């Protein structure tokens, strides 16, 4: 019993992260097998950020000027190509401690955990959410560009996230592990602002039936809705819509409570015309977004990695 | 920018923990230097619970009794031995990844990592704190016993906690790593009720302070108050109440802030006695109390391990 906001246990990456230092800017790199994977924008000043020609830049690169240390001990670079917004430095050495692993680009919603790196180095660990807008709500300070997030499958680490960037709302935008960012965001200091943040309403749902779980179940109504009618509700909450796909997805949750899902929509329904009344759901006074239906059931089951 | 909650990186705890089972029960032990550290209820069966004489059930436990896998390759048990409610089991090989590492007891308020473990493999990471009844509000299901709690200061993992039982209310009991429980609680199923869950007020300031850090300042008031009267008002919302040496340990906030520690109780104050008003703070609609000041100071300055 008890829910909380899990993170998958960091091992597997933190044998990855390395320092990646060119010329005076220094930032973290993701070592697999013979590749350093890290931001090109390691090869900027920060003068360089206001409008950066990459390749040109990168012309002006030898392999012998970018350096990578792993721990204390230094890796020879022996090429070096851009693809998108990251850089590949093929090093001499294969990474001993590389786990099994896929790149995945995943979609709005999806969640995953972020270990936090400064200088190569793991600070911390977190779990967050690719939001509707291809934003996260990180937590990064300067120098923790290169940091990762991933899920782990039991021998499995699927990289999904490289960070890149803060916006000057202080949220967050990167890459997948091919180079391309998550929405529309450039690697340049130039105005960007995200668009709307929508709530991910398949994943308050699955929260409310992770509260059902645990006990928590004074929000339960005697009412039913439909997918149209909960959608309106939706639209005028800024929450993103629900579709049968949605529905299909939450049937596990569904049958392990006996709470029908549409039923369970009609709770959320009134939760938004009412709002809490200065109630707590799973120790929150707001609903929360961040987990997935199936992070529901991996925390709900025990699953082990 | 941005402000999680953010747990330490696990890999150095994943390396130490395994399986251990007796009988037909099995659970997670901790694998350091030539001993693996387990709850002592490991030696009971479902009704032993009732009323365990521990001594007694341990007469009837030879060394071969005690099975102890670390992956999938067994450990040869050469002693054992009951500390409290832990045993200690002596092995015949050192664990090859032994962190640096202490065993510390602390106290109510600090915070520290779970790394929730089933079969004695890692399933997912969190931060909680030792609430003021000193019970812990935990994630974790039937096989969770023997997962533990840490801090990590650059090279050394500092064990606090190891767990034990969940009460009928849903929070978590547990030892310290010699085998005493926080609080009152006995490892026996039995009707075991936790006291006034109080908030931790000098974590609230800190997170307060984390919150003018990161931008988030319309709680900021006029007034400034002092401790004798914020204490008669953190009495009546149940708040721990605040003392000098809270005071002074907030004084690296203050000062970065420029926010007298007074004043920002003034502000708590009004929060207390007038809500959130439907408003957020650091994307909390609830005053927030597990993050310790030296949390918040770490997560706002980038401190690696
Ligand atoms: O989350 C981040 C990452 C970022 C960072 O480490 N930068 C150095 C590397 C180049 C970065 C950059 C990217 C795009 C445009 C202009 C500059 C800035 C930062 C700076 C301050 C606070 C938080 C954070
Ligand atoms: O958090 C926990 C740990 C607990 C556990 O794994 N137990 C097996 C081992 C003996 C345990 C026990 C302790 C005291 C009294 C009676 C029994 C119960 C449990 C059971 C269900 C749900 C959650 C949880």
């Amino acid at each position: 019993s008890g829910f909380r906001k899990m993170a998958f246990p960091s091992g597997k990456v933190e044998g990855c992260m390395v320092q990646v230092t060119c010329g005076t800017t220094t930032l973290n790199g993701l070592w697999l097998d013979d590749v350093v994977y890290c931001p090109r924008h390691v090869i900027c000043t920060s003068e360089d950020m206001l409008n950066p020609n990459y390749e040109d830049l990168l012309i002006r690169k030898s392999n012998h000027n970018f350096l990578v240390q792993a721990g204390n001990v230094q890796l020879r670079v022996i090429g070096h190509s851009m693809q998108n917004c990251v850089l590949k430095l093929k090093v001499d050495t294969a990474n001993p401690k590389t786990p099994k692993y896929k790149f995945v680009r995943i979609q709005p919603g999806q969640t995953f955990s972020v270990l936090a790196c400064y200088n190569g180095s793991p600070s911390g660990v977190y779990q967050c959410a690719m939001r509707p807008n291809f934003t996260i709500k990180g937590s990064f300070l300067n120098g923790s560009c290169g940091s990762v997030g991933f899920n782990i499958d039991y021998d499995c680490v699927s990289f999904c996230y490289m960070h890149h960037m803060e916006l000057p709302t202080g949220v967050h935008a990167g890459t997948d592990l091919e180079g391309n960012f998550y929405g529309p965001f450039v690697d340049r200091q130039t105005a960007q602002a995200a668009g709307t943040d929508t709530t991910i309403t398949v994943n308050v749902l699955a929260w409310l039936y992770a509260a059902v779980i645990n006990g928590d179940r004074w929000f339960l109504n005697r009412f039913t809705t439909t997918l149209n009618d909960f959608n309106l509700v939706a639209m005028k909450y800024n929450y993103e819509p629900l579709t049968q796909d949605h529905v299909d997805i939450l049937g596990p949750l569904s049958a392990q409570t006996g709470i029908a899902v549409l039923d369970m929509c009609a709770s959320l329904k009134e939760l938004l015309q009412n709002g809490m009344n200065g109630r707590t759901i799973l120790g929150s006074a707001l609903l929360e977004d961040e987990f997935t239906p199936f992070d529901v059931v991996r925390q709900c089951s025990g699953v082990t990695f």
